[PDB]
């Protein structure tokens, strides 16, 4: 996995571009997926210029003459099966190449060697030929570059016409060539021996190798790609591809001319990510741009209100953004054009990007600085890529541009400065508009009976709204989702309930978005798309809003400039139009939309305005994405927006799917006239009406950017009309027709049902006499509303089962669960066998099926220490396992009670918070666990209130007491399966005894990656559900996120089993288990073990009182005072006791189906049938899909391994080979070795020997060192305890020094190196994240997200990057250099010194929660002293050495960041 | 892949409906894969059978004429978007087909339906 790109600064061919080319792929295998067999690969390919010498000596001994101009080759992939395919695609090949008039030289057929490749890679290998082009006609490149395009964009058209599959085209150009193929990386070069030659010299080369997460290799699918390379993701695809389909309509250029018309869908089938954007990368650049400037506009920067960059740059990137949509996600890209040669980043910086310049004149990239050896005594700079930057090289000219003299030489090409000025707002256009035309209020019983035909409830008013219009932010709900599905349900239940959200597991980051929210933008522009291939002051000349929702006033105002060219249209149907009116007046809205836009209207109106007694409402919903889909099928979209005006908006859930199915701005004008109303009536006090809109906005903004940031996507111009959210319980013929892209894997009611429903809403609220609103149970019960799962009778009678100790008594708790109406998807579904029933006597004990439940993670911070513990000990008395979860553990606790009763825990937790996790805490359990997402609130993080944290928490998770502490939602460590790899990796290092479980969430795709996370080593998987538990989560999150897990259960069981590596993993899952005839369907769906949660909470007392986020439970379960701490109740027995009846009710079912252990049963997907509710519903649930089975083969349908899936050894193994003295006897060691890249995580098994022998405190600091010479590898140093010390001659890669314990590491360059060690990089991206102690001192400049939640490390380094010190919790950080942008976000705890020579940092810092002064208390700068001298004793740096020289007149140029909640707190003052 | 069954079961829906007639739902063909060799295995479409009633109380002349029409408007429409491997064996109130790439004897072994009294 990674991209590289070679250069040549001077621009002259030469053999050593190529041969390091093939010199750095041969060292990339230990970031691949290592495969049993060591043939197979999943992808490689090198990319380099055309030898034209080879191809020109060919020919000539060929027979023919070498022309003067350059040759044209071009490599193909033809059928390799039958013998038509190759021949008809060489005629239609020819046919089309000579209609031009160039001349055909011949066909070559490329030596291969075929001993090298795998077998699954060997049945789909294609036939891989070359054909040789010479231009005749003397045209010059440009031209012949052109028409070469042209001709393979036809040939690839004229071939799909006649569906002839395995056809692709590699390259065809004068310029460059391509290698690839499905191979491993160092066996490129013996697959294919013609790089082997001496001729093949070139100028620049790009290398790529990718990680595919499945194992069904397929040729054309490899990278490098033609003028591309990509690392990463990308997250908006579904949505640029949309919005690609109305750009195509209206560019042309005159540089191609007819010939446009064979390049109208860009944008072909069968094509990934990284396929499209290439698509659209090469038709921007063959039509005069450059690669630069087309980087910029598909990829810009972050557009930040800062006075950190010159207003050209900021001109130019408005001029950007405003011609087309960002292309968002991870990515690392190494292009290039005929001439230029760029390498640039996202706009996040997620993946790494590492530069050396060699005094050769020669420039090497990729992602690690340790790839190409080369001699210390040869580099010039060395260097990185931030957020946004880019680094160029052209060839022609012979120059490197880096990022600022780039910026500089690209913004004076147009002048932008007079173009953006055309920019209209409407700011000043609603403060100009004088304060007159205002409205009369609507009447309070039109209000009531318009409220009432869409089902609002007074509990929508006093929870949902008041909140929101008093405080500003969002509600809070604290307790799991028991609520009925959608379609099963039987009240009114709106159409935005079907449409679950969307996130993202391990394959893409989420984006945090209350510290870096400087780079999500809400703007919307009216009157923007257009020609894309033009370049004048027209492009600019539009309407500009800061957010998509707008008010009343601004309502009018915008229409006012609108005024007369829009054209509005009516959603109303008629009540009494019969039982085809929704769909007729779908139809009608349909073609006046269509009609009116074709009759010059550029704005479209779409309101239910004319709504009364005989016109019910259609739902807006149903209607924007009608009218939308249409015009995009229409080719017309291109020319208007698209304006909603709604009767329904109140949460914040609906306007997310509005302008996710393709609305330009939302109006909400009923909840403005209900917080008007309640305003008016003197509910909140002194505030103005004003400024409760603002608030109300100001929040619904918040939610907005919350959702849109579940996903990664950081713009709302691509995540507009793309429609990243999923149906459930829809038709798949109405999805499929009214939706762009939306998955419905059962289908539901079409448009009949949804006809019902809202005229029985309607006749309800206008024929039936109001009087007031119904109260309404939908997040909390009351007898009229909805039913629910857990209530008073149930709760009742479990815990008094569970008290007195009596089955029958619980044999009745089950009888009453299982007799209500269907509320979830396993209701449905019926056990049927067609074996005789065999006595209870026979089947397996209650032992061996009670070991095969656990208990899922409930930190501390959220429960109360004596339910944590009583848990703890409840589970470990059974024999089965428990969870610590997050928020670490206590200490004391690691030893067995003189009761017996071990309050330790068997399963430890890895959140993406890191709050507890030392290198005690990983060797003191037996199986591991990585939280990826939470079943509740997905791509979301745990929160914990400020009044929670008490001293005992505030210790035992390193922070400050009576801090609020909210978890990052993205991991840090986590940004693709690599990482996930290398992270497994790590965890299986510091542990040689545990096991490494995944958790994710139920959803849609779970399937490939969970086949993905399969190949990285990983031995279980738990998949959670929608229906879990939480702490404290938003109420969107708990209620509209997440899937049932019956369905992503079932895929995974699918995949997995398809891809052969069912055999290898075990299955877990948890979410709404409380019987056995539960658990029974979950094991035959395809699960092995079982967690249960919530029901064990009602077992200790538990009452569901839904006030956990309060601290006032009132018995006394998750609650951190004392005097509720008092009224626990709970004991150990109780627990045993639920357990066991619920493992003998499963024997019970076992018994009676036929069979005598659950080894038999599981995977029998057959024994269940569907039986729906019956002719008087009418819902077309078909849970086919999800019974579909899969034939194992040999295998069984169960893990079948021993053990943990087995990993190499690094150079670890060598050190504990040779340092016996000091595991033996005790005495100090000295140690010398040479690093590679090829080496992760050095000194983490020798940390894990020395925690099991002495502890993490037991050795003085320095009693066994280390001397690496070399590069290091990643997580180098990762978990260090004390008494160890690393000292590395060289640089080290990434996440150094990750989770450190007490060690100490130091970096310096080597001392025969010439080069100043403050100005270039030393140390990668993420060092120290999530340490406790020790210390950590470099000699260069380190990368983005330096010491991120730093606990108590001390850290010295002469540099830093954008977005360090992020969240930091204690310690001290010492930087000798310049900070990059957004430095000391979220920072709550420690100390920070900055040294300052340009004067810039109150630029730069985020001065939100820190504050900064200048130093003045000798007290502080002793500290400073002495933290400098120690640096230049270990380094043996010059810059500090100096430094510390003039120490007087340089003691007034440090900075001093101290957080504002360590005002209070701190030994001494900081003031006088 | 499971992008294919979906799209191809969202068409087939899509066409079938838009005449007018009700669909009792579908059904998945139980089978055995031990009979089959290698080569005859890596090629094996999943098959399925989908049931359709006649509700608008047309005679079967008019039927299988619809029928047959649906037939070939789901095949062009499916040949649109270039989705590989994907057959109606057959589609009518009249036949059934069961064939495939077995033995001859080996029939009523991969296919027990034909088994039935
Ligand atoms: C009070 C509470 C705290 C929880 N804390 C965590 C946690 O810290 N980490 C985590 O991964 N899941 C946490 N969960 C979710 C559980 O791990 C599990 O997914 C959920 O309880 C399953 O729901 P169920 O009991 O209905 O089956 C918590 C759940 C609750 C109710
Ligand atoms: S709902 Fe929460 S407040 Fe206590 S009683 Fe149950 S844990």
């Amino acid at each position: 996995c990674g991209v590289g790109f070679i250069a040549a600064i001077d621009g002259k061919p030469r053999r050593s571009v190529v041969e390091k080319g093939i010199e750095a792929l041969k060292a990339v295998w230990h970031r691949g997926a290592v495969d049993a067999d060591g043939k197979t690969g999943d992808g490689a390919g090198i990319h380099v210029a055309v030898p034209q010498k080879f191809f020109k000596d060919h020919v000539k001994v060929i027979g023919h003459r070498a022309p003067d101009n350059k040759l044209a080759v071009g490599q193909v992939f033809l059928p390799r099966i039958s013998l038509d395919a190759q021949e008809a695609c060489r005629c239609i090949v020819e046919t089309e190449i000579l209609a031009f008039g160039y001349y055909i030289y011949g066909w070559r057929q490329v030596p291969i060697n075929v001993d090298i490749i795998g077998e699954k890679a060997n049945a789909t290998r294609p036939e891989i030929e070359q054909i040789i082009v010479g231009n005749n006609k003397g045209v010059s490149d440009e031209q012949f570059e052109l028409d070469l395009y042209i001709i393979r964009r036809r040939i690839e058209k004229a071939v799909k016409g006649e569906q002839i599959n395995d056809f692709y085209i590699c390259s065809l150009s004068a310029r460059s060539i391509i290698y690839k193929g499905m191979f491993l990386a160092e066996q490129l070069t013996t697959f294919y021996p013609d790089l082997l030659d001496e001729r093949f010299e070139s100028d620049f080369a790009i290398y790529h190798q990718r990680y595919s997460t499945n194992t069904f290799p397929t040729w054309p699918l490899a990278q490098p790609f033609r003028m591309l390379a990509h690392n990463g993701e990308i997250n908006t695809v579904k949505g640029n591809v949309n919005w690609m389909k109305a750009h195509e309509t209206r560019m042309e250029h005159p540089a191609f001319g007819t010939h446009m018309q064979d390049l109208k869908p860009v944008i072909g089938v069968g094509l990934s990510d990284s396929g499209s954007l290439d698509t659209v990368f090469e038709v921007m650049v063959r039509a005069g741009r450059t690669a630069p400037m087309v980087k910029m506009m598909l990829v810009p920067q972050a557009l930040t209100s800062s006075q950190t960059t010159p207003d050209n740059h900021k001109a130019l990137i408005q001029y950007c953004n405003s011609v087309m949509e960002p292309w968002d996600g991870p990515a690392a890209l190494a292009m290039t054009d005929g001439r230029w040669v760029v390498g640039g980043m996202d706009r996040n910086g997620l993946r790494p990007m590492r530069y050396t310049i060699t005094t050769d004149g020669l420039i090497i990239g990729g992602s690690e600085t340790g790839m190409v050896k080369i001699d210390e005594t040869q580099v010039i700079e060395k260097g990185r890529l931030g957020p946004g930057e880019m680094i160029a090289v052209d060839l022609q000219s012979g120059k490197l541009y880096r990022d600022r003299e780039l910026k500089d030489h690209l913004a004076t090409l147009k002048p932008w400065d007079k173009w953006v000025q055309n920019t209209t707002h409407l700011d000043e256009l609603v403060k100009t508009a004088s304060l007159k035309g205002e409205p009369s209020d609507m009447d309070k019983a039109e209000l009531r009976r318009r409220q009432q035909a869409f089902g609002l409830t007074m509990e929508d008013m006093e929870l949902i709204l008041h909140p929101m219009v008093e405080d500003g932010k969002e509600a809070i709900g604290s307790m799991g989702d028991d609520s009925p599905i959608a379609v099963l349900s039987d009240k009114y239940r709106g159409l935005h309930h079907f449409f679950r959200q969307n996130f993202s597991q391990v394959t893409n980051p989420p984006i945090d978005s209350l510290r870096e929210r400087r780079v999500m933008s809400l703007k919307t522009r009216l009157g923007n798309l257009g020609n894309i291939l033009d370049e004048d002051e027209t492009q600019t000349r539009l309407l500009q809003l800061e957010s998509p929702v707008l008010t009343t006033a601004e309502f009018r105002a915008m229409r006012d400039y609108m005024g007369d060219t829009a054209a509005e249209i009516d959603a109303t149907f008629p009540v009494d139009g019969g039982p085809e009116a929704l769909r007729d007046a779908l139809r009608r809205i349909r073609q006046e939309t269509e009609d009116a836009v074709r009759g010059g209207a550029t704005h479209v109106i779409l309101t239910d305005e004319a709504m009364g007694p005989a016109r019910a409402a259609i739902p807006a919903i149903l209607a924007t994405g009608a009218v939308h889909t249409h015009l995009i099928r229409s080719n017309l979209r291109t020319f208007t927006s698209l304006n909603v005006r709604t009767a329904e908006g109140l949460d914040t859930h609906y306007f997310a799917v509005l302008i996710g199915v393709g609305a330009t701005t939302v109006n909400a004008y009923l909840a403005q006239e209900a917080i008007a109303e309640r305003h008016r009536r003197g509910l909140f006090g002194s505030m103005p009406l004003e400024k409760g809109m603002a608030n109300y906005k100001k929040a619904i903004d918040d939610g907005l950017l919350k959702i849109m940031s579940k996903m990664g996507i950081s713009v709302i111009s691509s995540y507009r009309g793309g429609g990243n959210f999923e149906a459930i319980g829809l038709s798949r013929a109405l999805v499929a027709e009214h939706f762009p892209a939306m998955v419905s894997r059962i289908s539901g009611i079409g448009l009949n049902g949804i006809q019902k429903k809202v005229l029985e809403q309607h006749a309800t609220a206008y024929n039936e006499e109001v009087v007031a609103l119904p109260v309404g149970g939908f997040y909390r019960f009351r007898k009229s509303g909805d039913r629910h799962g857990w209530e008073g009778g149930v709760i009742h009678t479990l815990q008094q089962a569970v008290t007195n100790d009596s089955y029958t008594t619980f044999k009745k708790y089950s009888e009453q669960v299982n007799k209500r109406p269907p509320m979830q998807l396993r209701d449905l579904l019926e056990l049927r066998s067609t074996k005789a029933p065999v006595p209870v006597d026979e089947v397996e004990s209650i032992t061996a099926i009670r070991k095969r439940f656990i208990t899922p993670g409930m930190s501390m911070g959220a429960l109360s220490p004596e339910a944590h513990g009583t848990l703890n000990v409840a589970m470990n008395r059974i024999g089965a396992k428990s969870d610590s979860g997050e928020g670490g553990e206590d200490p004391a606790r690691f030893r067995p009670d003189k009761n017996g009763d071990n309050w330790n825990s068997a399963i430890k937790q890895v959140a993406s918070g890191r709050f507890g996790v030392t290198a005690e805490y990983l060797n003191q359990c037996r199986e591991l666990e990585i939280k990826v997402a939470q079943g509740a609130k997905p791509g979301e993080g745990g929160q914990l209130p400020g009044f929670k944290v008490t001293e005992m928490i505030a210790r035992l998770r390193h922070s400050t007491p009576g801090v609020m502490l909210i978890s990052p939602p993205p991991h840090h460590d986590i940004y693709s399966i690599e990482d996930l790899a290398q992270l497994i990796y790590d965890l299986k290092q510091i542990n040689p005894d545990a096991k490494v479980t995944v958790k994710l969430v139920s959803r849609s795709g779970i399937g490939t990656i969970a086949a993905g996370v399969a190949k990285a080593n990983a031995d279980i998987i738990l998949i959670s559900g929608n229906s879990g538990g939480t702490g404290a989560s938003p109420q969107t999150s708990i209620k509209f996120a997440g899937l049932p897990w019956e369905m992503g259960l079932s895929e995974v069981h699918q995949v997995l089993t398809l891809n052969r590596l069912r055999h290898r993993v075990r299955l877990r899952t948890d979410g709404g288990l409380k019987t056995g005839r539960d658990i029974v369907i979950a094991a035959m769906l395809g699960a092995e073990e079982f967690g249960i949660g919530t029901a064990s909470l009602i077992a200790m007392g538990c009452i569901m009182v839904r006030q956990c986020h309060s601290n006032t439970c009132p018995v006394g379960v998750c609650v951190q005072d004392d005097k509720l701490r008092q009224k626990f109740v709970g004991t150990p027995e109780k627990v045993v006791n639920l357990f066991t009846f619920l493992a003998e009710e499963v024997r019970e079912i076992l018994a009676g189906l036929g069979f005598r252990s659950l080894n038999e049963v599981i995977g029998r997907t057959d024994l269940l049938h569907q039986v729906s509710r019956g002719a008087e519903h009418l819902d077309d649930l078909d849970l086919n899909p999800r019974l579909a089975q899969v034939d194992p083969g040999e295998n069984a349908r169960y893990c079948t391994l021993q053990g943990r899936n087995e990993v190499p050894d690094t150079l670890d193994a060598r050190i504990v080979a040779d340092a016996r003295p000091l595991f033996e006897e005790g005495e100090k060691m000295q140690l010398a070795y040479n690093a590679r890249n090829t080496q992760r995580a050095i000194g983490t098994r020798l940390s894990s020997m020395v925690t099991r022998k002495f502890g993490m405190f037991g050795l003085q600091p320095g009693h066994i060192t280390i001397r690496l010479r070399g590069t290091a590898g990643q997580s180098l140093g990762a978990f260090a305890v004390q008494g160890i010390k690393l000292e590395v001659m060289g640089d080290a890669n990434d996440y150094v020094g990750k989770g450190l314990s007490g060690g100490t590491i130091v970096v310096r360059p080597t001392t025969s190196s010439p080069l100043e060690t403050n100005k270039n990089t030393i140390i990668g991206n993420t060092v120290l994240y999530g340490a406790t102690a020790g210390k950590l001192f470099a000699a260069g400049q380190a990368g983005e997200r330096f010491a991120v939640r730093n606990s108590g490390a001390t850290v010295v380094v002469e540099g830093c990057g954008s977005n360090g010190c992020e969240y930091m919790t204690g310690g001290t950080a010492v930087i000798l250099g310049r900070v990059g942008d957004n430095f000391a976000a979220g920072m709550t705890g420690g100390m920070a010194y900055v040294y300052d020579l340009d004067d810039s940092l109150p630029l730069y810092i985020n001065d939100e929660s820190v504050i900064f002064q200048r130093i003045e208390v000798g007290h502080y700068e002793s500290q400073l002293k002495h933290l400098i001298e120690e640096h230049v004793t270990e380094t043996q740096s010059r810059f500090a050495a100096e430094i510390l020289n003039d120490w007087a007149r340089e003691v007034t140029k440090f900075w001093q960041v101290v957080p504002k909640e360590m005002l209070n707190r701190l030994e001494v003052p900081v003031h006088l």
